[PDB]
């Protein structure tokens, strides 16, 4: 896992610990993509009653996941927070109403005015899931704007797409950190 290693190794210089979410409904396989990286550490935590947050430790990054669906213990993280990774199951027709609301709720947080967005249309190894530009579309990606945003079909099971993201978010952050 060294590669995503080398990538986020680009990061290093900030002033400050940068700090990336990877938030979004449950089962779009936030986690998946997590492990998948294969760096740092992981650790679980229970900040607040019934909230669980998982948070990857990378020389000098951490990396927070935890599920959408706004309680103000999270306001906590958006500090330093330097972008914002939203995964959504490809497959799921139906919550795809429900996320498009808690991603803007979010992208809404004041905190989170220069975060850079990188959406992840996942599972797009599965039967009946809606194309990337598809879901650009039902999340009105579109109508986002003064905002770094992309987003890119995936299949974090098979880590496809994984890496073509990140590279694109890291260098965004990067420059953004220049
Ligand atoms: N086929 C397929 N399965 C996936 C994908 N991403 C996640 N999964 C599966 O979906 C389930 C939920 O994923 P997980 O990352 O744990 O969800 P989350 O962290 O709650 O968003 C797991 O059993 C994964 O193996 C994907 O891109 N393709």
């Amino acid at each position: 896992g060294n590669i995503f290693s080398s990538m986020f190794d680009k990061l290093w210089g900030s002033n400050k610990e940068l700090r990336i979410l990877i938030l979004g409904l449950d089962g779009a396989g936030k986690t998946t993509i997590l492990y998948r990286l294969q760096i740092g550490e992981v650790v679980t935590t229970k900040p607040t009653i019934g909230f669980n947050v998982e948070t990857l430790s990378y020389k000098n990054l951490k990396l927070n996941v935890w599920d959408l669906g706004i309680r103000p213990y999270w306001r906590c993280y958006y500090a330093d927070t330097a972008a914002v990774i939203f995964v959504v199951d490809s497959t799921d027709k139906d919550r795809m109403s429900t996320a498009s609301k808690e991603l803007h709720l979010m992208l809404q947080e004041e905190e989170l005015q220069d975060a850079a967005l990188l959406v992840f249309a996942n599972k797009q190894d599965q039967p009946g899931a809606l194309s990337a530009s598809e879901v650009s579309k039902e999340l009105n990606l579109v109508e986002l704007k003064d905002r770094s945003w992309s987003i890119v079909a995936s299949s974090a099971i098979k880590g496809e797409g994984i890496t073509e993201g990140l590279d694109w978010l890291i260098d965004v952050i990067k420059e953004e950190q220049l």
